[PDB]
RNA sequence: GAGGACCUAGAUCACCCCUC
């Protein structure tokens, strides 16, 4: 556990962490108590298309954070590997 | 808080920044 944290999250893939105007995000801060800073859009780690999320706080408290987000996103990849994309 | 900027083939953009 370390006071901060990140992760590379795919670009088609962050918005299901952020939410409709960014009330999930919110929601997983109200929930941790930590802060998440995702990259701007646009910027991604070199060479790639993957946003960086940018957790900190308690050692307690961005660990938790980073737990479901890494959840969040990994729920989200089954779902849509498993079912049809709406178009 | 609300506009905006910044990116958008689809798969959510908060925070920061600007304006009030």
């Amino acid at each position: 556990m370390k006071e901060l944290v990140e992760i590379a999250v795919p670009e088609n893939l962050v918005g299901a962490i952020l939410g409709k105007g960014g009330k999930t995000l919110v929601e997983y801060q109200e929930l941790t108590g930590a802060r998440i800073q995702i990259s701007k859009k646009g910027e991604f780690l070199p060479g790639t298309r993957n946003r960086r999320v940018t957790i900190t706080g308690s050692p307690a408290a961005t660990q938790a954070a980073q737990y479901l987000i890494s959840q969040r996103v990994t729920y989200e990849q089954g779902v849509r590997a498993s079912n049809p994309q709406k178009v």
